[PDB]
C-alpha cells in the first residue's frame, strides 16, 4: 500500500531510478517511475503530481534531476507529504550541482540523500515509523549489513 | 499514537540551533525532547540514550545537530529502527565544507540532510503527515500561508 | 514598445530588482516589478507569464531568485523569446549558488549576468538590435563610462 | 538576414564552435565562424570587428576562449550591440575558468551561457522578439524538445 | 614492545589498511587489523577498543575511513593514548571528503596524515622518542632518502 | 622531562602560540616558545633545530606558519622524532592555505591538528605512551569533558 | 634609469597601487601611476604604452585589475619585455577571481604575485640581475627583514 | 650571458623542467637542470645555491615542486635576484596545490607562473630589459604565435 513515485527530468537519468528502484523492491515497496522536466514541461509534471497526490495510500516522491536542479523543489513545494531528493552523480565543477539540491528557500523540504541505495533506505525507514511489515525488513536489512562487517572483522582480522 | 521528534545535539553550544526547530515543531503541534550527546566523546552515553526513545511505543524521528565534522548524525542513524534527519547548525568555516560530513554516508546509513531548522521541522511534520491526518492539516494549512503570502507580496508591491 | 518584467522569488529581493529598474529607465526602457515563487506559488507563475506572454510586443524577463535558482529555468522554458538571469549575491558556500543559475538542461537558455547594472545594459543592446533610438542611448552610455575611466587617468 | 558572428581565440576551441554552428544552422540563422587572439592578436580582431560592426544588418557574437577568458569582454566592449560567451568546457582547477567568463566590470555585459546549444538557442530566442520567421523556428524546437520529454515518459 | 592497531571502517579499505601495516613492518612495529564501522557497529567498535586499551603497552590506533570519517574522533574520544587518521584517498568533491577528518571539536586530537606510509612513519616516530630500536630504524629510512634525492642530483 | 619546542615562522603568531603553551602547563609539561622563518632565516632555524636535537629527553616540535606553510615540512624533514604541525586559522581563499599543511611528500610526517588545544592535547597524548604523570593528567581532561556533556544533558 | 608603470583598470584600485608604489620609492625606483580599461579604453591603453615602450630604460609594468583580470594580458601581450601582475585582493567566491590572473594562454607571460609588497620586490629583483645599485637595496631590505625575525625570537 | 637555474624538489619533476629547458633553449638561453628537497635535503639545497650564487652572470632560479610548494619560497628567501616559481600541474583537490605556491610571506617574492613555456618566456623578457640579442628573439618568438593565428583564420 506505500508508494514511491520515482520521478526524474530527463529519460538519461534512467539508470540512477533502476538503482532506487532496484533497492526499494528488496523492501517490497511499490513504485512508479516516470519522467518529466521542471524547466520543460512544468504543466505535463503538475498533471502527474496531481494524478498521484488524489490517491488513498501513503507516498513518497523521489525526485532525480541533474545539472541545477530545480525539480526537487517544485515537486515539494506542490505535494502534501514528504519528498526526497536524490539528484544523480557529476564531477562538473567538482560536485557543485549538489548546492541547488541544497539550498532550498524557507518552506520547502525535500530530504537530500546521495546515494540511490540510501534515499530507497530512507523512503523504507519512512513508511516504517507506521508499516510494521517494512520494519520488520528494514530490521533484517540493516542487521545483515552489520552483520557482515562483524563477519568480515572475524574474518579478516589479524 | 503521538509522533515524538527527540532532537539530540552533540553540545550545549547547539541549543539555539535545536530551540529553532523545537519552535517550529510546536506549531505543528508536534512533542519533542532536547538532548545532549555527543559521538565523539560520549558514546555509550548516547547508545543508552537511544535504547531508552526507541524502547517507546510510539512513531518517532530524531533529528540531529552536530556541528564541524557530523559524526553524530550517522552514529545516531546506524543505531536507531526508524528515519532520522541531519541538520548541522550553520558555519563559514572553509566555505562551508563542514556540510560534506553529514553528506557522504556509507552504504546504509540513510539520514534525511536538510539546511535550515524550520525546514527540518517542516520535513518531519511532512514524514508523520503521511499516517497523521492531523499533522496534515497543519501541514497544509502552513504550506498555503507561505504561498499567500508571496502570492500577496506581489499583489501589494507588483508594479 | 519594448517591455522588460523583472520577476523576483521573494520581496526580500526587492533592493536587487530596483537596481536593474533603476539603470533601465536611464535606457528609456519601460519595465514591470513582480513577484512569484517556482517552488511555492508554480500555478501564479504559470498564470502571470501567459498574461505577458500574450501582449503583442517585443519583451524579456529578468529573473532574480537567491539560493537555489529554479525560478530562471522555469520561467525560460515557459515564455517564448529570451531571458536574462540576475541572482542576487551571496557568500554562502563561497558563492555556489551561481551554480544553480549557471547549470541548465539543453534547451532552457536564459542568459547569465551578475551584475544589475550590467543585467540592464544587456537587455538594452538586445533590444538596440532593432531599436534604434535603444541603440543610441547605449552609445551613449557605453561612451560615457569609457569617457569617465580616460578623465580619471588625466588627473594622474 | 541575421548574422551571428562566432569568434574563438584558438582553433583548439573549433570543436566547440561547429556545436554551436550547426544548431545555429537549424534555426535558418546565418553564421561567421572566425579564429583571434585578444591577448596575443588584438589588432587582428579589431579591424574584424569593425568589418562585420559595419554591415547592416542585425547581429550577435559568440565568444569562445578556454583558460582566463578575456576575448568575451573585449569584443562586448567594442561593438554596438548585445554578445553571448560561451567558453569552452574545462576542469582545471574545479571548473574555475568559469570565474573569469562571469567576473565583468560594470558596462561590459556578455550573455554567459554553457551549453554550445543553448548559446545557439539563446541566440534565435534574440532575434525572434523582431524576426518573426525565427520565432516560429525556435517554437517548434522548444515544443519538440518538450513533447520528446513527455513521450519518453508515456513509454513508462 | 609498540601495538599498532590498524582500525578500518570496511573491508574495502584494506588495500589502504595494507600499505600501513607493510611499512609499519620496514619498522620492526608489531600491528593488528581490525574492522569495525562507527555508523553501523559502534557497540562492536567498543568492545574491540575496551580489549585493546586493557594492555599495558605502548599503543596506538591508526584509523581508516572513507566518506565522512566518524571512525577517527569515535575512537580518539575512547581511548587514552594518541591516535592517528589516515583516510583512504578521495577525488569526490574535490577532495572534500579530508574536512571530516580535519574537523575536530575542542578535546579530540587525532593526528591528520594523508599518506599511508607517511601514516606509519609519524606512528614510528611517535613510539622513537622512547625506543631506541624505533628510533634508530627511521634514522636510517629518513637519511636513506636524503641520500637518494642527492644522488639523484648527482646523475644529473 | 618531556619538551615541547613550539616554533612559529613569526612574532605576529604568538596569540596561537600562547594558546598551545598554555595548554601544555595544564598537563605539566615543559614547552619552549621560539621564533624561525624557513623563507627568510634558513639558517637560523637549522642552527636552533640543531641545539634542540642534542638534548636526551623525549621531545616533540610543534610548528606554526601562516599562508603557505613552509615550516612544519622543513622542521619536520630536519629533526628525527614526531612533529605536529598547527597552522593558524585562516579565511583567505576559503581556508586554502590548510592544503599547504596537508600535502606533504612521502616520508614527511608532521601530524596535522586545526585547533592550538587539540595539539597539545596531541602531545600529551604522545607522551602518555610512556609517561604516566602525563597519562593521569589526559585522563582527567577527556573525562572531565565527557562528564561536563553528560551533566549538561542532565540538566535536560 | 629603470621605470615600473603602475597600470590600473580603475580608479578604484588605487589604494592597492599606491601600496605598490610606496615600496617601489623605498628601493629607489621610479614609478608612474596610470589608469585605463582593457574592456573599455582599450585605445587609450594601446596609446599609453605605445608612449613607455619608446623610452629607452629598463622597465616594468605592474598590472592592477580586480575582478576577471583580462587588463595583464592585454598589456603583456602588447609590450615586449617582463610584466607583473599583482591583482586587488577579493574574498568573493572564496577568492577565484584569482584564476583570471593565473590561466594564461600559451605565449603570455604575466608573473603573478598577490601582495603589493612583494611585487615591488619582484620588480626591484627583476632589475637587480642588472643594476648592482638595487642589487645593494634589495640586499638591504631582505637582510632587515631576516634580522627582524632573529631579533624577535631572541626576545621571545 | 643569462643563466636559467632550474632546481627541481624530484626527479619525477623531470618531465616538467624539461618543457622549460626546451623552451630557454628556444630563445638562446643556457640552462641547469638540478634536483634537491627542501623538505629533506635542505642543508645541500642551500650549498647549491651559494655555487649559482657565486657566478659573475645574470641569473634567474625557476623552481618546481609537486604538493605542498616549499621549494619556491625557500630557494627565493636565500638567493638575491628574481625567481619564477613554476610547479608541475595537479588534479589533486581541484588543484589546490597551487595556494601553496601563491600564498607567500612579505618580503618572498617568486614570480608564479603555470605554463612551463610561459615560465621560460618570462624568463627571457627579464633578460630582454638588459639582452638586446633576446629581446630580439622574443620578438620574433611572439610575432611568430601571433602570425600562426592569422593564419589559422585564413584558412
Amino acid at each position: 500500500r506505500p508508494l514511491v513515485i520515482i520521478l526524474m527530468g530527463s529519460s538519461s537519468d534512467m539508470g540512477h531510478a533502476e538503482k532506487i528502484a532496484s533497492e526499494l523492491k528488496t523492501f517490497g515497496i511499490e513504485y512508479a517511475i516516470r519522467i518529466g522536466s521542471a524547466h520543460k514541461t512544468a504543466e505535463h509534471v503538475v498533471s502527474m503530481l496531481k494524478e498521484y497526490e488524489a490517491l488513498d495510500r501513503p507516498k513518497l516522491y523521489i525526485t532525480i534531476a541533474g545539472r541545477s536542479n530545480a525539480l526537487s523543489g517544485f515537486v515539494d513545494g506542490f505535494v502534501k507529504g514528504a519528498t526526497i531528493a536524490c539528484p544523480p552523480p557529476s564531477d562538473s565543477f567538482a560536485g557543485a550541482d549538489i548546492y541547488s539540491s541544497l539550498r532550498m528557500p524557507s518552506g520547502i523540504s525535500p530530504a537530500l540523500v546521495l546515494e540511490p541505495k540510501n534515499a530507497a533506505l530512507l523512503a523504507a525507514r519512512i513508511f516504517s515509523l507506521y508499516d510494521k511489515e517494512i520494519a520488520d525488513s528494514v530490521k533484517s536489512y540493516m542487521e545483515s549489513n552489520a552483520q557482515k562487517i562483524i563477519e568480515d572483522d572475524s574474518k579478516l582480522k589479524r
